């Protein structure tokens, strides 16, 4: 399976299909040790799964590029996705983002 | 219905569901003017979806933060995708994401 299509799960964990949480651009830096742990069978996956992108928004949102480097050729993207603050669980979604965004950190 | 959970359609472009292409920051660039009109009804769509990120993949790949502005909470998002130079249909991915990227610069 291409990398952008692996499903992290318990069986095949975020280490295994998406590499160590790390601070480079080439690593990602998102989940907790429960979360890494667990991929989409983590309890609260569901509330974080709300904010990833279909197909037609990452094409439609994203900023994209094309490089190539030593490495290879890379297709590229950024971008930003607001959250509702009208929305009643904004405060728990907040608190959960915030949970996961730079964990790896605070590792022991 | 959030943003990021948009498709694109013949009913419901590109420009009414993501905004008029351009180049500024949090702007989206990609789509030339079939792309844009037919959104996920493009009949080259799975050439282009293929490289677009499962849930799993966008939080597990994806360098992930979040800003607090006058306009709201925002999630950024950032990260690249190899594309498979040994892949016989590489020259082909490479025309057709070429083909969107940036198109709006030819046409009003
Ligand atoms: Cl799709
Ligand atoms: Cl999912």
């Amino acid at each position: 399976k291409p990398r952008q299509k692996r499903t992290a799960t318990k069986a095949y964990n975020v280490t295994q299909a998406f590499g160590r949480r790390g601070p480079e651009q080439t690593q990602g830096n998102f989940g907790d040790q429960e979360l890494i742990r667990q991929g989409t069978d983590y309890k609260h996956w569901p509330q974080i799964a709300q904010f990833a992108p279909s197909a037609s928004a990452f094409f439609g949102m994203s900023r994209i590029g094309m490089e190539v480097t030593p490495s290879g050729t890379w297709l590229t993207y950024t971008g930003a996705i607001k959250l509702d603050d009208k929305d009643p669980n904004f405060k728990d979604q907040v608190i959960l983002l915030n949970k996961h965004i730079d964990a790896y950190k605070t590792f022991p």
